């Protein structure tokens, strides 16, 4: 087996494909300002990267979630999450607290999915 | 293939095991307060999430280790961690400072593992 | 399946391999001092790393950066990372700020990526 990769550039692949797994790199908001909207603008870049990828949001296995300031956004970020994820299909996930390489973004996410 | 959970509720699963894999939530202390059993308590869940999920400590891949204050902690981190550890089948593991959901939480540990 | 191990010692082990995945333990700089030194010999490492795994730097599928201080070395951390990888063979990556074990490491870099 070979991996396959989608939307490359000289940093990073969006997506690597390897034997049924899918490792997507961490996606940031787009124009979001505020902790809702950006938590909500990340999802929606995982979700069309699953589909690019060949999984999809009921097939995540894992997500690590990047908060700039773990204290004051998590509430948010666990809102729009859950309201997010599929009924019933969480996948695994460790929050922690980390300064994104840009001083605007307030959430990054990191995800690995089964190919479906 | 299907990915399978173990113990999901709306925000997560505290495992997801997948073609042989699995995946653990980050696992947090339960009421210790210092940093050794902190660690002593985060190792106790994992070990019980990997029970649950098919696989043994002897079968861990990775870790990910976050400490509150890696400059405080590490220390006591490595000394309950290489105790705890089956001898001579130590994971690959990174161990960083990261702020945790809780700032009671000094200590939090995401591991994968192989299904035995 | 049984793991295999590479460089074990009673905290990590360099490499841990199951089922054609290889899972690096998070490499750190040799002696330099600077950014730019750090993250070449953090990538000389794991070049290293994944002869002995069995993989090679065209088959890495994913990579956390930690930098120390994000803002201040993302640019150079970029600037050696894009000059190593092999020509459009990017992995997904993921980088954060986050101080590492020793205070001189300004980047350490955790590696998955396929045996080939």
């Amino acid at each position: 087996m070979e991996p396959t990769r989608i939307a490359t550039n000289d940093r990073l692949s969006a997506a690597v494909c390897f034997d049924a797994l899918v490792f997507l790199s961490g996606q940031v908001p787009g124009q979001a300002e505020d902790i809702h909207g950006q938590t909500r603008e990340v999802l929606a870049k995982i979700d069309a990267l699953l589909a690019e990828a060949g999984s999809r949001k009921e097939r995540i296995l894992s997500a690590t979630i990047y908060l700039k300031d773990i204290a004051r956004d998590f509430a948010a970020l666990n809102e729009v999450w859950t309201q997010w994820l599929p009924t019933g299909q969480a996948p695994s996930r460790t929050t922690v607290q980390a300064e994104l390489a840009r001083p605007s973004v307030l959430v990054e996410i990191t995800v690995v999915a089964a190919r479906g």
